[PDB]
């Protein structure tokens, strides 16, 4: 909600209260998303200032508060700053912003990440170029310097993040994306390469000094119709876990496919169907394994721009004898969303 | 303070900064409230959207930030999300919201929870139905479908919360309440029952598979006069600790009595007196023992709807040879509250 | 940014997004400020209500969110409530506020705490009277009861904080400050003394029952010119660490000197240079040793009151053979800041 607009500076204070519960069979240890309350809140601000007729400065912040914790010792469990950056936009030159913002490959992955609750399974947080990540400087250009309508591109530099855990770690990297839109159609390709930290190589699973992520996408977004497809490959880049041996790390190679089909009825209903297959190869001791594999059917009901409820049903295709101990049970989400 | 109201949606951004100090003799280890700085801040949003003439949507979030912590490792000690839910309200049919909201029995306990700082001692956080608690879907209905002015009631369903601590866990449960008000008078009855977790039974104190909490209240609230009385009973639900044996759990049976008397003077002062006695029975190894027992004297001075100060003196009736090692000393609070 | 003004209460919601990166050779520990991503965000409210034509009430809250953390287990590392207090201001009597607020000695140190990124090394967090501290009660008076323009003073009481770390602990104490300004010029003096906790004496470094901090400053702040000079001494108060022995504590005596020179060009540039030397004496086992010693050159370019960028280069004079293992390398900061 824009709550300040004066002297060439505007501040939108946005957020939401999302009441949410997951239902899966048994306890749901062996399920896709789990079982129980998943209620949460978002808060964030978008600030934008007009420095002059061509030049804009801006900054955005966003925090996820969890609401399924007690007021006890676990009060902070799952709270996080999701976004935190600042940047400039100048004429038809382009924009540059630095901080913790989504990685360049998500430019593609965003295409299919449209589901009521789930989906976009391959957009892991702090996972190099496929998701939200600290320490990125990104340059973007719209309509190619004002000469080509619909031609966007971006080059991203990834700063080194040597953390205590291997999962949230990354080396220095470079990435990019190119996208074209014309009359409802959209095509995007994105690729990133990065150094791996020593701490990541010292891990049981995954082998290489270089992580590589690339993805392409197609979409049709018009007349209440949304269709989307993502295909991607990763080299030493998808985080994975062996549930039997209790070891952690990355998959040597993965192939990811996402399909999304949604229709927006005028009366409030937006039924959604989807398909996801993320498969790994060369997982040490295990080899080839499916990390993600499901059909999804769901629907969001929009009361208006501020209120919605949805049901998101994940039909698991993963087999109970999954070599990586991946959950095989189905999971259902029921959400009611106030936002501003 | 309502800081956005446009296109049929309003957002009230409220919070407070409460400078607060506790005074007990010595270390205040052996007292009711403790000794030292207790400064805190609250921040939150109450959002409401008008969907159509009968149907309103809403969502609320609320956070407690502690200010008596350093900027070191304990910076987070006592910060927590208090409220986080979303819901719908339809005509004279009623309202429904899901998430973290006050438990149903609070509808009774709210009558006596009116003190400047302390009081309402039997409304423990994460204690099934008497205080703020995770995972509740609540139906409330005012004036009985619009057919009976003043007759409100509510039914609450409590989701299972298997946490790391027994204190902060709860099983599956259901509760309900009925209140009637007429020309200053108010009467309320409330009752809830719920399953207990394994981790809760594996505690030294308390025996049963079922938690039960009920409370009733009478009150007169008119012409600057506030009177309130609560009586309630609990079975295997009230959290307790043995300070000697260092053992934890719930009391098998408790009886709670709270009286509150306040008058609001027009020149700003609101002197308050209260009495609280919460005693337990069938406490393993001890039997009958008083958990809470004090008379309270205090006064709050309102500068305005945004500024106040108070002094709250707790005269403890608990004896120093309390079988559960409960504090016997008095505690005084000095508060200055800015709010919006 | 003022976002509410109705019925005699105003609420300014302020905060920022600071994209920031640190540059030092190698990993970062043997440097001044470190190496890698340091993006952070602030959020806060300043509230003020008019009770009547003479009496004003106010409250402020301010929080730091870190953005250089992952979304894993380290999500909260470096987040903190910086400010949390409430107070009153009455006519020409003066103002009084309680909570977690800046120490009184900061009234002096503020003259020099003006660099684009670093500087103000003697404004330690939770360090009695030289930095932000919980449980302080301050009375302040401007223009000496309104009779003498430019003559301001403050008296501050520091409440006891028996915490887990000697670094973040403090006993009961008293402090004060007096400042006078005339036609661009300013002079300020401040002094505070306090009891030390048992846990603080039980530390290896530092000897005494009374901690003492005092500091004076001169400044000229007019016609785009900013100059500042600060000199101070501490007794058993500056937190210090032996990097070789992994021992922590306080320096028995410190002498601190700070110089700051800045000029604000009308076209947007504000170059800043500084000098800071904080050296300790009678440090157990070592004796005399330098804690802080550098020359600084940097510049902030202001796009407007909402957007700015800076480069701040620290030239460390600290020796690689520092007896306390204090980093000896230089550090460069690069920042881009949106604020409101």
């Amino acid at each position: 909600a824009e709550i300040y607009n004066k002297d060439g500076n505007k501040v939108d204070l946005y957020g939401k209260a999302v009441g949410l519960h997951y239902f899966s069979k048994g306890n749901g240890e062996n399920s896709y998303g789990g079982n129980g309350d998943m209620t949460y809140a978002r808060l964030g601000f978008k600030g934008e200032t007009q420095i002059n007729s061509d030049l804009t400065g801006y900054g955005q912040w966003e925090y996820n508060f969890q609401g399924n914790n007690s007021e006890g010792a676990d009060a902070q469990t799952g709270n996080k700053t999701r976004l935190a950056f600042a940047g400039l936009k100048y004429a038809d030159v382009g924009s540059f912003d630095y901080g913790r913002n989504y990685g360049v490959v998500y430019d593609a992955l965003g295409y299919t990440d449209m589901l009521p609750e789930f989906g976009g399974d391959t957009a892991y947080s702090d996972d190099f170029f496929v998701g939200r990540v600290g320490g990125v400087a990104t340059y973007r250009n719209s309509n190619f310097f004002g000469l080509v309508d619909g031609l966007n591109f971006a080059v991203q530099y990834l700063g080194k993040n040597e953390r205590d855990t291997a999962r949230r770690s990354n080396g220095d990297g470079v990435g990019g994306s190119i996208s074209y839109e014309y009359e409802g159609f959209g095509i995007v390709g994105a690729y990133g390469a990065a150094d791996r930290t020593n701490l990541q190589e010292a891990q049981p699973l995954g082998n290489g000094k270089k992580a590589e992520q690339w993805a392409t996408g197609l979409k049709y977004d018009a007349n209440n119709i949304y269709l989307a497809a993502n295909y991607g490959e990763t080299r030493n880049a998808t985080p994975i876990t062996n549930k039997f041996t209790n070891t952690s790390g990355f998959a040597n190679k993965t192939q990811d496919v996402l399909l999304v089909a949604q229709y927006q009825f005028d009366f409030g209903l937006r039924p959604s169907i989807a398909y996801t297959k993320s498969k790994a190869k060369d997982v040490e001791g295990i080899g080839d394994v499916d990390l993600v594999n499901y059909f999804e059917v769901g629907a969001t009901y929009y009361f208006n721009k501020n209120m919605s409820t949805y049901v998101d049903y994940i039909i698991n295709q993963i087999d109970s004898d999954n070599k990586l101990g991946v959950g095989s049970d189905d999971t259902v989400a029921v959400g009611i969303v106030y936002q501003f």
